[PDB]
């Protein structure tokens, strides 16, 4: 009953981890959505992108209505994990997880492969979280948060997002308060990071290195 690519992508290999972010297997996305399996455990690694252009807005997306976990929701500018596969299972630098967010950046909303390089893609730290969809899907996650500044070209995929908005501080905080009312809806990771950290990075946006953190896993 639910939308047929979105269906053909929960055959994806995920990573499994420990709570400390060490791989310890690989299951399919599917497997790994399901609060059946995250009830008894079940982690897996995943990464949060937020795009900033030169005016110092940030990209948000509207997920699609096709989206098996959390339709519809306003979120940052891309979520999504890297693959268990030789490319993306690159612990160096984080390199594997950046080239899932190269990958994805130009599966959603159409970014050239050229304008996100991994080299363009800066790694600040990692979040733990789980979360429910509904009653069968959910999400548990060591999310690796990533920054990218850079005034990219758009071409977005209808089945993955239904809308998108670059946004300033003051209009982000309208859209929160639309949420709080439930006017509309917000993604559970990106609700955390923007009660936590993303007014801090976003006011530093030229001094990112007091904000980087490869050390500690923030559980929230
Ligand atoms: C970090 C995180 C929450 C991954 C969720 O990805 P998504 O549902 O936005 O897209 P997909 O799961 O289809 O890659
Ligand atoms: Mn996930």
């Amino acid at each position: 009953h639910l939308d047929k690519q979105q269906v053909q992508l929960l055959a994806e290999m995920c990573i499994l981890i420990d709570e400390n972010d060490n791989k310890i297997g690989a299951e399919t996305k599917k497997n790994c959505h399901l609060n059946e399996n995250i009830e008894k455990g079940l982690l897996h690694r995943a990464f949060s992108v937020f795009l900033f252009n030169t005016e110092n807005k940030l990209l948000l997306q509207q997920r699609s209505d096709a989206k098996i976990t959390f339709p519809g929701c306003f979120t940052n500018t891309c979520c999504s994990h890297p693959l268990s596969n030789p490319a993306e299972l690159e612990e160096s630098d984080a390199l594997g997880v950046r080239r899932a967010a190269q990958r994805r950046l130009k599966a959603e909303l159409g970014i050239p492969l050229e304008e996100v390089p991994p080299e363009e893609i800066n790694y600040l730290t990692r979040i733990h979280y789980k979360a429910q969809s509904d009653g069968i899907w959910g999400e548990h996650e060591i999310d690796y948060i990533l920054l990218v500044r850079k005034n990219v070209t758009l071409n977005p995929d209808p089945n993955e997002i239904k809308s998108y908005c670059y946004v300033s501080k003051e209009e982000l905080k309208e859209l929160l308060k639309k949420a709080a009312s439930g006017e509309i809806k917000i993604t559970p990771w990106f609700k955390i990071i923007a009660a936590t950290f993303l007014f801090k990075w976003w006011d530093n946006l030229n001094h990112l290195n007091q904000f980087v953190d490869h050390e500690k896993i923030y559980r929230m």
